[PDB]
């Protein structure tokens, strides 16, 4: 499922993300725009051989297991392949796991580099929330 960014500001907020951890929903908006273009089936392999999955681009490194990294944990207790659904409920889960652990949204680092410091609330702005 392809998001619109209203409707995904919408969702993010019905399963709780708005100000998770802090982070107002402008930021989740942001980090998913970025992440995958609001694509709840993207999937991107990283060098080291893990993969990231979803909406939110959730790393196999760490968070969920998809049986073909070697060494990695799986935090979120899912299949990596959960994170690609069309309800975002296990998306948003495991994010509040990672968003949890120590380094709030710099775990993204496309958040890091492409939504902390700037106007994030232009994501959700003349949406119905
Ligand atoms: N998200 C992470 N912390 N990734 C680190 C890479 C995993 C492991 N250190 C490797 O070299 O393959
Ligand atoms: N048992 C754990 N490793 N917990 C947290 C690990 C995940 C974290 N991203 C790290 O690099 O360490
Ligand atoms: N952890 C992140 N948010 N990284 C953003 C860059 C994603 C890019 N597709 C990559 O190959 O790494
Ligand atoms: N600098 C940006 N591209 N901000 C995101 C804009 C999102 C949307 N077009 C809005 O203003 O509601
Ligand atoms: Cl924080
Ligand atoms: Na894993």
């Amino acid at each position: 499922k392809v998001f619109g960014r209203c409707e995904l500001a919408a969702a993010m907020k019905r399963h709780g993300l708005d100000n998770y951890r802090g982070y107002s929903l402008g930021n989740w908006v942001c980090a998913a725009k970025f992440e995958s273009n609001f694509n709840t089936q993207a999937t991107n392999r990283n060098t080291d051989g893990s993969t990231d999955y979803g909406i939110l681009q959730i790393n196999s490194r760490w968070w969920c297991n998809d049986g073909r990294t070697p060494g990695s944990r799986n935090l979120c207790n899912i299949p990596c392949s959960a994170l690609l659904s069309s309800d975002i409920t296990a998306s948003v889960n495991c994010a509040k796991k990672i968003v949890s652990d120590g380094n709030g949204m710099n775990a993204w680092v496309a958040w890091r580099n492409r939504c902390k410091g700037t106007d994030v609330q232009a994501w959700i702005r003349g949406c119905r929330l």
